[PDB]
């Protein structure tokens, strides 16, 4: 039994009150007040459509993934990653695909900086899509489940799906459940072939063990995974720590 599975058993035993006080204990988060207010009024400039823009921003500002040329965004949802990449000088095109329909977010049309190079397509299940030529591959897919064996199936399927889209290019791929032993085996094989490293984003809630496989970095995957399991287990041991609250991202306005 991995440390991650122990964390999961404990997470599953929490009452709703304890879960709500655990999920943001000691994390970092952006203040969405202004953007939620503006988005409700129908404003299409400056605002990120979701928390996702700031989440990808954290990786890019640390050079973990460096978007360039044709950017593919798998599971773009509302489009937070796509609108963030559209404003980057090395980016020439952004194509986002997302499922849509019941239970799934729809792309939000915006006019933030670089909107003219973005095309978000809904009604697109990525597990039925042929790979496309691209220079940057982004994937934020992985639905949480109380069952780590369900999450393990979901993680492996994403990892197997993205591989054909990785053609010596930049990448940032969400790994829903990186602690399950068969997931570790797949990641290690993928790291040998494609390089990169698994990283824990500070903006991720304690209610998920998600890590991101990024193209620019190196390291021991098992060791970084167990470090997160230990951190997440330690956050059950003390009274809620209020999160670090940061300014949300300003994505500007206008064409590129
Ligand atoms: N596209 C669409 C087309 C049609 Cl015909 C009908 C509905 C939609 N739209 C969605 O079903 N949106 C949607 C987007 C994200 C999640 C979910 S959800 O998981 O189903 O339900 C939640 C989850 C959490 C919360 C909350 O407040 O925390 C609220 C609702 C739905
Ligand atoms: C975490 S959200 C993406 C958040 C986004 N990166 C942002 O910044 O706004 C993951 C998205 O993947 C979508 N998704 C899940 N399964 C999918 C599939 N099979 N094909 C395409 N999109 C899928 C979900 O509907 C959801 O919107």
């Amino acid at each position: 039994e991995t440390l991650g599975e122990k964390w999961k058993k404990k997470l599953n035993q929490l009452s709703r009150k304890e879960f709500d006080l655990y999920k943001k204990s000691g994390i970092t988060e952006v203040d969405r007040t202004e953007a939620k207010e503006g988005l409700k009024r129908g404003e299409t400039t400056h605002h990120a459509v979701s928390r996702g823009s700031a989440k990808l921003q954290w990786f890019v500002e640390r050079n973990m993934v460096i978007p360039e040329g044709r950017v593919i965004d798998l599971g773009c949802g509302r489009g937070g990653w796509s609108y963030y990449c559209a404003g980057l000088k090395k980016v020439t095109e952004v194509r986002g695909y997302t499922k849509g329909g019941p239970g799934h977010e729809e792309p939000v049309p915006m006019s933030t900086y670089g909107w003219n190079i973005v095309k978000l397509m809904s009604g697109k299940d990525v597990f039925y899509l042929p790979p496309e030529k691209c220079d940057t591959l982004l994937c934020d897919i992985g639905e949480s489940s109380p069952s780590p064996t369900v999450e393990e199936s979901r993680t492996i399927r994403v990892l197997k799906m993205v591989e054909p889209w990785l053609k010596n290019n930049q990448f940032c791929i969400k790994v829903l459940n990186p602690y399950m032993p068969t997931v570790i085996e797949h990641l290690e094989r993928l790291q040998r072939k494609h390089g990169g490293m698994l990283v824990r984003n500070p903006l991720s809630r304690n209610s998920t063990h998600e890590m991101y496989w990024i193209s620019n970095g190196t390291g021991n995957i098992v060791s970084s995974v167990n470090m997160v399991s230990r951190l997440l287990l330690n956050r059950f041991t003390m009274t809620h720590r209020r999160p670090t609250i940061e300014k949300d991202v300003d994505l500007g306005a206008g064409t590129r």
